[PDB]
C-alpha cells in the first residue's frame, strides 16, 4: 500500500511531517528534513530579524514529553525566504514557512515578501498565532479580537491561501468562538492543532529546582503530556470547519498515535517532541507503522477513516 | 519528622485529601475517606437538587490518567449539609464541602444555608469556579467578570473564610488576571489548583471510537497527562497570592509527586485519579513515601521546604 494527498494544491507522499521549530532552524536542518522520508516540512517560525532566543537551558525532555521556553531563536525571515527561494528542492516535497511575528505589522511586513515567492514556488505559509514563550507577549490566539486583527491584516496584506498555528483550548465555548472566527477568512486554507500547551512547570525533586531558565522555569509541554489535548482540538476544528483542512500536532510517538490523529480529523500530522528525541528516522517507522494498522484493519487509503471516529449512542 | 499542618483555624495531620469528586458522593464514601489516614475529605461537589449526571460510561482510567465527564452526579446539597451538620466526626479530621451551583444565584442559594453550619460546626468551602463537564456551562473562572460576580455575591451571602477550586490556565496573562480577580476578596483564603484539564479526547484505537458517552468523548483529564501544567499553576497562584494559601490538586501517584507541589507552594495535596484507581489504601503510601523523602533530604517539617522551588540563576 501507499500514503497518498493532494492538499493545498500539493502533493505529498504520506501525511507526516515536523513540527514547526524542530529539527528546521537552519539550512543544515532543513537539508536534513529534506532528506527524510517525511512527506513534507516546515521551517522554524521566523521573526523580521535573526533572534537569539532566551537563555539556556530552554528545552528538557522526559519519558512523557518535553517542555520549551527557546523564545523564537531563528536565522531571521531573510534567511528562511531564501531557503524558499532558491535552495529548496521543490521536487523532493512540498515546504511550509511558519512567520511568528511579535505584532500585527511584524506579520503583515514577513507575508507582504512572502507573497511574490508563494506564487513562484508554492512555499506554503504557517502563520503562527500560539507561541507561548516570548515574555510579555501572550499567545495571540487566546485573545479573540488580536486574533481576528492579525487575519483580517495577513489576509489583505498576502492574499493567498494560508493556515494557521492554533494554541490548545479547553472549553466548548473558545472552541466555538474560535473556528467561527476562522472561518470569517476564506484565506485561511489549513488549521494546525495543536502548539504546546503553555507555561507548564517541570520541578526535579532532586536537585528542588525548576529545568529550564526562563521566566522561573515555565514553558510549553509537548509529547505523551498532551495527546488527548491534542486529538480534542484537532476533533473540535474538524467539526467546526467543515471547508477547511485540520493538520494535527501532539503527542505523536507511533503510527498508532497518528492513526488516532488522523481519525480525529488530520490530514497532515506534525512531529515535534519525538522527532527531537528519535531524530529523522523516525519518519519510516512512523509510516511502517500506520501503515501496518491500516492494512490490519483493511484501510486501503487515508479518506477511509479520516474523521469517523465514532461517538457513543 | 512531621507532616502535620496548622491551617485556617483547623489541625491536619497531614497535607493529603481527596479531590472533590472522588470517594466523596455518598454517605459510605465520607465514612470510608473518614476512616482512611487521609489528613482531611472534601464532599462531592453538590447542586441544590440532586443529580443522576450524564449518562454512562463517563469516566475511563488509563496508565497516564483519567478522562471524566461526570456531569456533577451528587445527593443534592441538603444531604452534604447534613452529613457535615449531623453525621461527620470532626474528632477525625476537617472536612470540607464543595458546592458547584450552575448560577451565581443557586450558589448564593446554598452558601446562605451553609453559613451557619460553618459557624457551628467548622466546615469549610470549597467553591468550585472550574467544572467542565456540564453542557452549555462553560468553566465559570475562564470568564474573569463572571469569576468577580460569583466571589462578590458569596462573598456577600456567606460573609466566612472560603476556597476557590480553580481550572488550570496556560497563558501568563491569564495567571496574573486570574490571581488579581482572587485578590480583590479578603475571606478567598485558599486556592485549590487545579480542576480537570477540560475538554481533552482519548480515543481507541481497536474500535476507533471515543471512550466516554457525553459530549462527543470530550472531558476532563487528570493523572499523569497533567502533572506539570498542576505544578505551574500551583506556582503561579503561590507567586501572585502571598496573603492567601494554594493548595495543590493534579497528577499525585506518589510522594515525590506530593513533594514537586509542596515545592511548588502547596499546603494541603488533593489525589484524584490515583484515589480512583488505587483506593484509600494510598494514603498511607503517600505519607511513607514523603517522609522518606524529607528524611533523606534533612527537612523536618513541610515548612521547613513549602514554596522553596528554585529558579536558575
Ligand atoms: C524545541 C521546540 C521548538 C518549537 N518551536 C516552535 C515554533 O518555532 N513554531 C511553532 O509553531 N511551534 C513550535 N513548537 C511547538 C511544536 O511545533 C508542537 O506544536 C508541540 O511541540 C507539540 O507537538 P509534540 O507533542 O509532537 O511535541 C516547538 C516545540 C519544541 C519542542
Ligand atoms: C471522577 C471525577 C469526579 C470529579 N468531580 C469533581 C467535583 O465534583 N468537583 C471538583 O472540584 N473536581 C472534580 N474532579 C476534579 C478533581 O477534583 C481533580 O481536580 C482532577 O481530577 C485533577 O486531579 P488528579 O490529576 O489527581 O485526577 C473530578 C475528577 C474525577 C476524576
Ligand atoms: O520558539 C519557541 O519558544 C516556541 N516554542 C513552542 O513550543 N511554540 C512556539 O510557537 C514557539 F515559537
Ligand atoms: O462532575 C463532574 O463532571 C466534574 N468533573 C471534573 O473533572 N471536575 C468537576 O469540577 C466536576 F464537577
Amino acid at each position: 500500500m501507499c500514503l497518498k494527498l493532494n492538499l493545498l494544491d500539493h502533493v505529498f507522499a504520506n501525511p507526516f511531517m515536523n513540527a514547526a521549530g524542530v529539527l528546521c532552524s537552519t539550512e543544515e536542518d532543513l537539508r536534513c528534513m529534506t532528506a527524510s522520508s517525511s512527506g513534507a516540512l516546515v521551517s522554524k517560525s521566523c521573526t523580521s530579524a535573526p533572534r537569539d532566543g532566551n537563555p539556556e537551558p530552554r528545552y528538557m525532555a522526559f519519558p512523557l514529553g518535553s517542555i520549551n521556553s527557546m523564545g523564537l531563536p531563528n536565522l531571521g525571515f531573510d534567511f528562511y525566504l531564501k531557503y524558499a527561494s532558491d535552495l529548496h528542492d521543490y521536487s523532493k516535497k512540498p515546504l511550509f514557512l511558519s512567520i511568528s511575528g511579535l505584532s500585527v505589522e511584524e506579520n503583515v511586513a514577513m507575508v507582504r515578501r512572502l507573497a511574490p515567492v508563494a506564487q513562484e514556488k508554492g512555499v506554503l505559509l504557517e502563520l503562527n498565532l500560539s507561541c507561548p514563550n516570548v515574555p510579555g507577549k501572550p499567545q495571540v490566539a487566546y485573545d479573540f479580537e488580536a486574533m481576528r486583527t492579525y487575519l483580517q491584516q495577513v489576509s489583505l496584506a498576502y492574499g493567498l491561501p494560508f493556515g494557521v498555528k492554533m494554541p490548545p483550548y479547553f472549553d466548548i465555548a473558545h472552541f466555538d468562538t474560535a473556528a467561527a472566527v476562522l472561518n470569517e477568512f476564506p484565506l485561511v486554507k489549513f488549521v494546525t492543532c495543536v502548539n504546546s500547551v503553555g507555561n507548564g512547570l517541570v520541578i526535579d525533586a532532586e536537585s528542588e529546582s525548576v529545568v529550564i531558565k526562563p521566566k522561573q522555569g515555565f514553558g510549553g509541554l509537548g509529547g505523551k503530556y498532551i495527546l488527548p489535548t491534542a486529538l480534542a482540538n484537532v476533533n473540535a476544528f474538524y467539526r467546526r470547519c467543515p471547508d477547511k483542512l485540520v493538520f494535527g500536532c501532539g503527542g505523536v510517538y507511533s503510527g498508532e498515535d497518528a492513526f488516532l490523529h488522523i481519525l480525529a480529523g488530520a490530514s497532515m500530522v506534525q512531529v515535534g517532541t519525538a522527532l527531537q528525541e528519535e531524530g529523522p528516522g523516525i519518519f519510516t517507522r512512523l509510516e511502517d507503522e500506520l501503515l501496518e494498522i491500516m492494512a490490519r484493519k483493511g484501510y486501503r487509503t487515508l479518506e477511509e477513516f479520516r474523521g469517523r471516529v465514532k461517538t457513543i449512542e
